[PDB]
């Protein structure tokens, strides 16, 4: 038989992930044999589940490692494997700040930020917080960046001759990351 | 008549206190500090004598989102000489409402100048306007944080030309955001 359809791995906590698939279609009698499989420890799990319902949670796992994961359908005969699905489980700690914060492209009202996040922390998104460098500080500006997917971003409609303190937090299911150090950032008109 | 105490400063603390601090003094003994505080809103006035060798009293026993106008003086045998009148808002108990008057104005090819409104009273401390692109791509958006409800206009900048932007207009206050009911929509110009 061929392997579910439809196969998609998420975690739903810091302990369990959950697997679901397309409900398979019968003649009989049939089941669906789930393997789990940690890469940061060795540590395989493989679960038989009744063929007729759609989903499994895969539970007792550890916080903040990623787990590879494979199905099939047996009879009697041995279904071929899908593909191998990856997760990582939700953080119990706080997410490391962004690497390799590089400015460029200064220009009057404009700059590029580009960054760097560490993969295993279950980075959701990264903010862009840019304001004036002055001691008065009455408004700033978040950037809220929803896919962790991307690695840069261009700033725009800044002052010419303006001083700008610029940060970067990435945040996760625990919280935000907290920056040791700020960044700077000044135009030119000129 | 002694003159009152001064620096005199009324400062919200809960949704059930402000705290009045002020300068701290030292003729003769003895000598108290008066303070009177009322409600705006209610009929409700106390008067309460504090020794006069501390620097602050906490008025308690208030109500949520009340104003209150508040007045000290130093007495010993004689009665002082009045203060200024404080006044203060206790810390909300709700959300704040939505501002009202949003006129968007002054559109260009990558300007466009938001001026709104807000009603006083719920302890605003913050208000922040998002913007985003008016498709439904959760990819990005802009949270500009305004930190000074003084503060009543704002412009936009930097943003594309010929484009449609959804911009929505919280108002923060020591419960939460507001809960706008309906967004507003922003065309951009050529360019
Ligand atoms: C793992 O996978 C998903 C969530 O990630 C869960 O599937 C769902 O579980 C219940 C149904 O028992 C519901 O929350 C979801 O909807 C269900 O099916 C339809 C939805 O159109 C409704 O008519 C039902 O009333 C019912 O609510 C359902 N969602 C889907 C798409 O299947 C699953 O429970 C979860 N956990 C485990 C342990 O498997
Ligand atoms: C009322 O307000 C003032 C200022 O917030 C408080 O005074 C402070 O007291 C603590 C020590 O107890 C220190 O932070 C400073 O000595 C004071 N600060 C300043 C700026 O003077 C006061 O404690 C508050 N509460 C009451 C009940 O009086
Ligand atoms: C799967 O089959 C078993 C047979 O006992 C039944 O208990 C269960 O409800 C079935 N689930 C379905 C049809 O979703
Ligand atoms: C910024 O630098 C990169 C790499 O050279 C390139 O996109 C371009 O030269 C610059 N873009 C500007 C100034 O808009
Ligand atoms: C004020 O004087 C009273 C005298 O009873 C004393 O209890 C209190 O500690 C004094 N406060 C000071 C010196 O701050
Ligand atoms: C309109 O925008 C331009 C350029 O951004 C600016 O110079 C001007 O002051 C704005 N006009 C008003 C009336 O706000």
């Amino acid at each position: 038989l061929p392997p579910p359809r439809g196969l998609n791995l998420l975690p739903k906590s810091q302990t369990t992930l959950n697997l679901t698939w397309q409900p398979i279609f019968p003649e009989d009698d049939f089941y669906v044999e789930v393997e789990r499989r940690s890469v940061q420890k060795s540590d395989q799990q493989n679960i038989k589940v009744p063929g007729n319902l759609t989903s499994v949670l895969l539970n007792n796992l550890h916080p903040r490692e990623q787990y590879v994961v494979r199905a099939r359908v047996n009879t009697k005969a041995q279904g071929e494997w899908s593909e191998d699905l990856t997760a990582w489980t939700l953080s119990d700690i706080l997410p490391p700040q962004p690497e390799n914060i590089k400015i460029s492209n200064i220009t009057h009202s404009s700059a590029v930020i580009s960054w760097t996040i560490l993969d295993g922390y279950s980075i959701s998104s990264i903010t862009i917080r840019y304001k004036v460098q002055g001691k008065n500080e009455d408004q700033h500006v978040d950037v809220k960046i929803k896919n962790a997917t991307i690695t840069q971003y261009q700033l725009k409609g800044l002052e010419p001759e303006t001083a700008y303190q610029v940060d970067i937090f990435a945040e996760n299911n625990i919280g935000s990351s907290n920056p040791a150090f700020s960044h700077e950032l000044v135009t030119l008109p000129e």
